């Protein structure tokens, strides 16, 4: 991969691997989620990062995902090359936004797009805070000045308020635990695991006859290595829509909430 | 990736990804296991396959892993390029063997090696079958004639008989279930999940102070999508462990193995 000519975005090509595909022989949404994560890491490394700035490590501050939104028009097949372009943008003192565009390397058409909202948090106390002026200027040089939105639309699906699932849920997957493969280099559960865990409550019949089009996920609390999750789902709707909820098995503390949209094959 | 000049092996370079590494910022043994699996698929595709031969698809026959053995000297770091060379060989009518050599793309040194024993099963009845001729000949053109062994040594770790763990186990991880990410394109639990599941019973204190050097795993039975596994471990000794994966209910054995760890 490499930065574009202006140095205000990064591109990377990935060949889809055999273990990265599902039953339809196309990449899973978790493979896509992993690829977006990977290109974001390479973008951060290519501009002198490790993505904590000078003032962030001084104050023990980290970026945390608050929301992920992914829309896929076509899933790349096993053996195909997918090109992903990623960039970041300041959202004032609220946090940062990271966008992605997925393309077929052969045709050059947009086969998917994603958007994420990141908030600043103290690594130790876990307390959210607004972006300071000294920190905002440190990352502003790596961002476009004019708005560059992967989801421009005057009423897009990425900004909708997600309601909380009411008990009883229509479908559920109980007793979900993360293994060492689910943890990142800092021993925290990878953000992509929550996506997989959310989808565990969707019935296998829907997965066999439908393709996942859109997924919106709100990250409320992190699941520890020794925590147990419960995935809950209810159909709300040629298109099926679901409301989702991930919570701790014990106290029932909410850790994630979201919605998915599926279309008939 | 591509086949070598003689067409009797395949090579491929992989850049280690950020989500593929552990706390030491080096690739996990499951990332390595995934890479070996991937290079084996590309090798099979590059020589005209869909590794099912002509006779095999007519008879509803598949290759299944009976044994996996991996030895790592150095784990590639996040950002490093690892080159893997893989090849197949016949072992008479008992089955097939697949070997791998892992190398650092910069220095060219051997940083790891693996060997696997594959047996021929009937997809539907799940019944083991010996490798008859005709199907033996159909694939012997893609294999070296003289023995090419990643583990040559007479009396090496890859050929040792693994005993069955006795109850009670010293360490255990219970209630393990596969998710959709753990399944392959045919909806079967990926062989690499069993490796991860085996390692779930190793205490986090050993993982934090030791590096995994060798792992030998015997595949006895497949775990279904709706099955629940129990991972059991006992220290037998460098630290050495005896492992056992079994179904939560009936306690049916699905996998057994051993791991060797060195102090950091
Ligand atoms: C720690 N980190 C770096 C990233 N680039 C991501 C990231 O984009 N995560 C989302 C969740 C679906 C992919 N997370
Ligand atoms: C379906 N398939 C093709 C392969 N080449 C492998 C394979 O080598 N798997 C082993 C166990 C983890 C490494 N499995």
């Amino acid at each position: 991969g490499s930065l574009t000519e202006d140095g205000l975005s990064y591109k990377e090509k990935f060949v889809v691997r055999s273990y990265e595909v599902g039953s339809n022989k196309t990449a899973t949404v978790e493979t896509i989620a992993n690829l977006l994560q990977e290109v974001g890491c390479n973008h951060a490394q290519s501009v002198g990062f490790s993505a904590t700035t000078t003032t962030m490590r001084k104050l023990h501050l980290i970026w945390v995902t608050a929301r992920m939104h992914i829309e896929i028009y076509k899933y790349p097949a096993w053996g195909d090359v997918v090109e992903i372009e990623t960039w970041c943008q300041s959202e004032g003192r609220i946090g940062t936004r990271r966008d992605w565009i997925l393309k077929d390397s052969v045709t050059g058409e947009v086969t998917g797009r994603a958007t994420s909202k990141w908030v600043m948090m103290n690594q130790d106390t876990r307390r959210l805070q607004k972006v300071s002026d000294d920190v905002r200027d440190e990352y502003l040089v790596f961002c476009p000045q004019e708005p560059r939105l992967a989801f421009p639309e005057e009423n897009n699906r990425s900004l909708k308020k997600i309601p909380k699932l009411e008990d009883p849920a229509q479908y559920s997957m109980i007793g979900l635990k993360p293994r060492r493969a689910d943890l990142d280099m800092n021993q925290h559960v990878n953000n992509v695991t929550y996506i997989g865990w959310v989808l565990e409550s969707i019935p296998q019949e829907i997965v066999d006859t439908h393709e996942l089009q859109v997924i919106t996920l709100d990250y409320r609390r992190e699941c520890q290595q020794d925590d147990v999750v419960d995935s809950l789902t209810t159909t709300t709707s040629n298109d099926s829509q679901f409301l989702h909820l991930l919570r701790l098995s014990g106290d029932g503390q909410e850790i994630n909430r979201g919605t998915t949209l599926w279309r008939k094959k």
